[PDB]
């Protein structure tokens, strides 16, 4: 039982480091497989594009204090260190929306009170390091055992839905800059339709090859190899198709040139903790505790729920996962990186899920029946390290990257968002709403539960998800982790009162 | 078996006419059931669009006014009289692909010279009447039994391939008139909007077809929504195009009012007596072979449709018809060819949709296996209400002028793709590249070796390749002649190569 209170200081840390580290050479040996190369190529773009997007947003919202170069360097360094010393290497760490919101709010607060920003974040990093050390010393990470399936699925569904909304929203903003009138550049013709065509083509080739992977045509080995390289082949085909056209203008991937600060005239690579230009007030040094607590809560909840979803019993993970030597590493790396002005990072749920299920191997079942189960996952320490190094050295190259339009990557992002949905029981119970009761499958939560007492569960969980989305989209979105935490007392009290014991045991269980 | 000879010249016609007409009142009375109205709606929506789009291609290709209006009024005129004075009033008389391919070639041939024209077409049409009368009098309708599965599936596959290829030829011809350069022969957003529209309509129709037989919704609503796939896709795409403010897209070209030979004096009737130049003898007395080829096409299509619809499994009590339908179709087409208009045949897809939409289901508490005997709503009303409603849609040209021309091509692609299901040539062609251990449990895979089955499929593909090659290059007016000599091939060569057991499971009725 990984989530057990030993009763001794650093007990969980020692248990994790003795459970995972013996299987070290096995991780580097398991990487010899053509599937690993496809996983690397698939995840490189999915880890590079959000870095550029969020770097541009952060640079425009912070007066070019933190930009694209800093975010790329931070992601590379933190990913390399984590994949070299982490307990669970199937995690992809990167910048996200809540971190951006917190950074912009802190910048506004610092500007309002005439305080330094980069110097101010150093003390937040120090307090994060102290809090992480205190929590690991007291082995307080055993509280994850109280996060049931009722909360692991709302979080996953909400994150995967936002990933799809923000992908359809990037095409409306293209159609709004080049409208169909007829006659960085603006108002060009044939651009919006070309972007739509490229995105649709990439997405449809992705599903076509995914379907062909599990088909009956061709020999087995060729079929599996071709089905593994679905995303790279789709990307290559659509990039070549766009390269053939010579006159129409399409937006293309842009990266900065040279490892340098975005604003070298007002910033350096090293921040003095006590003062840059004017001395830093003493009171803020001890009043910075609250933002540290808030960002610690954000990082902790995100990383722990992602690890919980990844380490389910259905997904055959055998080497083991560490709930203690993950938070310590992530928070310590963030606190150290804050001293150099680089941003903080947390595990990305959709990227981690995609990375995990792009390495699974499915067994060969009989012709009739349901979907064949999962045989193995094939985890290792090589893919994440390679992806981090590639993202780090994505600056020296970039004359090659300038030929890849953004429209092509939208299809890959839509494919990722759609594929990441399957596997959670909330989605299947949402499917069961439409079907008539005589067509329901022979699953364990429908035979022992009345049909009308499962739709009530689904409706309550949808209500919780809608409330969460409404709270996130309003002006005060910094309370989102607290609202996410508040569902646990809901399940332990209100759902216990409304439902009976047997229904609660059947509907949401460990397995 | 109706396909027997009694020695009497008109013996088959007499036997067939004294089999349904005595039951005229029975066929004409019981038509008040509400189940027929839904079938009529389905037939109208499944038959209106192919007629209008085929007429559009005729008008844009022939350079003579045979566009939309001519074909619609032809279909209505043929259908009304067929329903009144014809036996087996379940056949739907529609324009098919092979007739397009043949008459395009004939018009190209007559334009290569300068003395054939529509008057030459009329001289073609007269020989149809003569030859049909001769064959019905001689009672040669029994030749249907000599055309087994080996030829029907080749014909169907070739027709589907031609149907598919013509859709991808207009896309290539729309990226050339309006290229994709920067800043109607060049309008900017015309080349890609058409592709978007046709892809959208094809995908919507395909998804509705897949959803029809799914596990969602009560099932009656599911079947109703799945029935309206093509109309719903067409409506959605035409609304989407109407929402766009300023972008050139080609629309339908139906003429308003009754129009024929606009830059010419004479009316609908065509005079085969020297309108412009004297017509020599050997372009009307030797103008008989294309009549033979058209007769072969019509005869094969109509008789195979009648065989398909009148099987023992599709139980039928009133009676069948094998001679009078052919006589009526060919003679009436030949007579009406001198009013312009295209020769018209009986298509099987619409007919079987009529048959299974007018058929009562099992109506049993036991799990469903196949539709039981129940009753069949044999009527002469659901054909008339379809033909008249199709033919009166010529004063509504204002609404049809807003339809984009790419949605129709999406519908062509959908029909050509969905018509490939049900012919054993297609499943054998699929099996040609599966591993041998994954082959299904059909009857023609256990009793014959894999190599012999693949040899049969490869031998059946060479005939298709030869027909495709001869259909295009220069002898496009002789492709119905190879579909005739493909019967002696199976008669002698296939028997000499294959054994008796293999050519009883591979080629089975």
């Amino acid at each position: 039982d990984p989530l057990r209170r030993t009763g001794r200081p650093f007990g969980g840390l020692i248990r994790d480091v003795r459970r995972r580290y013996p299987h070290y050479l096995s991780d580097f040996r398991d990487a010899l497989d053509p599937q690993c190369l496809a996983a690397v190529i698939f995840i490189y773009f999915a880890a590079l594009s959000p870095a550029i997007t969020f770097g541009g947003l952060l640079g425009e919202k912070t007066q070019d204090l933190i930009g694209v170069s800093e975010l790329i360097m931070s992601t590379a360094l933190q990913g390399v260190v984590f994949c070299l010393l982490g307990a669970q290497p199937l995690l992809v760490i990167g910048f996200s929306g809540p971190l951006l919101v917190f950074e912009e709010a802190f910048f506004s607060f610092c500007s309002s009170n005439h305080l330094e920003y980069l110097v101010g974040r150093v003390w937040i990093g120090f307090w994060l390091v102290f809090l992480a050390l205190l929590m690991v010393a007291l082995e307080g990470s055993f509280l994850v055992r109280f996060v049931s399936r009722f909360t692991q699925e709302i979080f996953a569904f909400l994150i995967s839905l936002i990933f799809i909304y923000e992908t359809f929203y990037k095409l409306v903003k293209i159609f709004q800059e080049h409208p169909l009138h007829g006659c960085k550049p603006r108002g060009q013709p044939n651009t919006a339709l070309l972007s739509l065509v490229l995105m649709a083509g990439t997405f449809f080739i992705a599903f076509f090859l995914r379907k062909f992977k599990n088909s009956r045509f061709f020999p087995g080995r060729i079929r599996r190899v071709i089905g593994d390289f679905g995303v790279p082949i789709a990307i290559l085909i659509m990039v070549l198709v766009d390269y053939s056209i010579e006159d129409t203008y399409t937006q293309k991937l842009s990266v900065p040139s040279g490892f340098s600060v975005t604003a070298p005239e007002k910033r350096g690579w090293v921040i003095n903790p006590l003062g840059e230009k004017s001395p830093f007030p003493v009171w803020m040094m001890v009043a910075s505790l609250l933002p540290a607590i808030l960002v610690f809560i954000l990082i902790f909840m995100e990383t722990q729920i992602t690890t919980l979803i990844i380490s389910k019993k259905e997904r055959m993970l055998q080497k083991g996962s560490g709930f203690h030597l993950d938070l310590l590493l992530i928070v310590a790396m963030g606190g150290i990186c804050a001293l150099f002005g680089l941003p903080w990072l947390a595990a990305a749920t959709v990227r981690s899920v995609t990375h995990a299920n792009a390495l699974t191997v499915m067994s060969k079942a009989v012709a009739p029946g349901d979907k064949p189960k999962i045989q193995e996952v094939k985890e290792q320490r090589v893919t994440g390290l390679l992806v981090a190094l590639l993202v780090g050295l994505s600056i020296v190259i970039g004359d090659l990257l300038r030929q890849i339009p953004l429209a092509v990557l939208f299809g890959i992002f839509l494919y990722m968002g759609v594929t990441s949905l399957n596997g959670i029981q909330f989605y299947e119970r949402l499917h069961l709403l439409l079907m008539p009761p005589k067509h329901h499958p022979d699953v364990t939560y429908v035979k022992k539960v009345r049909t009308l007492r499962m739709h009530l569960f689904t409706a309550l969980q949808l209500l919780c998800l809608a409330l969460l989305w409404a709270v996130m989209s309003t002006a005060a979105s910094l309370a989102f982790p607290f609202i996410l935490i508040l569902t646990v007392p809901l399940r332990m009290v209100v759902l216990t009162r409304i439902f009976t014991d047997r229904e609660m045991k059947c509907l949401d269980a460990n397995e």
